[PDB]
């Protein structure tokens, strides 16, 4: 199992997301969302909010345990290792983004790390605020790299159908989609 840097993704994006068109662009969304969905499936968090921001970036927020805020080796945060070393989905999104921010809430603290220009960290994982102890979760916002994708326009209907399906499969978890470009919004939630 050979590890690689993010440059490897940027030179062969098709090998990781299939293509650099609309399909590839939306694969980025699926990778980020599936991380939140996997957490909910494990029983952590009961809503997942997706937002297409007006500047074209996309946000996904869950309310699960929150990614580990501890240190890996050499003072490098565990979360930074996940976002910068290719083994998988998260580092691929980071590599193919002109910028990305991850915000973790847990243990009464809020932490943030920002990456730019293909996943280069411009900050470390720093505490930016506090919260109630009961508050937990992970939020990731990324801007897809326009120098790589032939289109960086997220399609509301495409994402809506995917989130609907993920909601039907998950059960008892609310998934929302909000389009700040057009004010459109919808929510999905299935019982059992
Ligand atoms: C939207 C989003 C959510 C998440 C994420 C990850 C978590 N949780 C874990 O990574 C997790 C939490 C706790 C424990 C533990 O053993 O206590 C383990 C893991 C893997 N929740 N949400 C991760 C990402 C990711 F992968 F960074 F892109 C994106």
């Amino acid at each position: 199992q050979v590890l690689e840097g993010l440059d490897a993704v940027r030179k062969r994006p098709g090998m990781y997301i299939g293509s650099t068109d609309g399909a590839g662009l939306h694969h980025l969304v699926w990778e980020i969302v599936d991380n939140a969905v996997d957490e909910a499936l494990s029983g952590f968090g009961d809503r997942i909010d997706v937002t297409i921001n007006k500047d074209g970036s996309l946000t996904v927020q869950d309310h699960g345990r929150g990614m580990p805020t501890g240190m890996h080796a050499m003072g490098i945060p565990t979360v930074e290792v996940i976002f910068t070393i290719l083994h998988v989905g998260s580092s691929v999104v980071n590599a193919l983004s002109s910028w990305l921010e991850v915000e973790i809430t847990r243990d009464g603290a809020v932490y943030k790390q920002r990456f730019e220009n293909g996943g280069k960290p411009v900050t470390t994982l720093k505490k930016i605020g506090t919260a109630l102890k009961s508050k937990t979760g992970t939020k990731v916002t990324f801007m897809p790299d326009a120098t790589i994708f032939s289109t960086t326009d997220f399609k509301y209907n495409t994402i809506s159908e995917r989130l609907n399906e993920s909601a039907f499969l998950l059960k008892n978890v609310t998934l929302s989609l909000t389009d700040k470009r057009t004010d459109e919004a919808i929510e999905f939630h299935y019982e059992n």
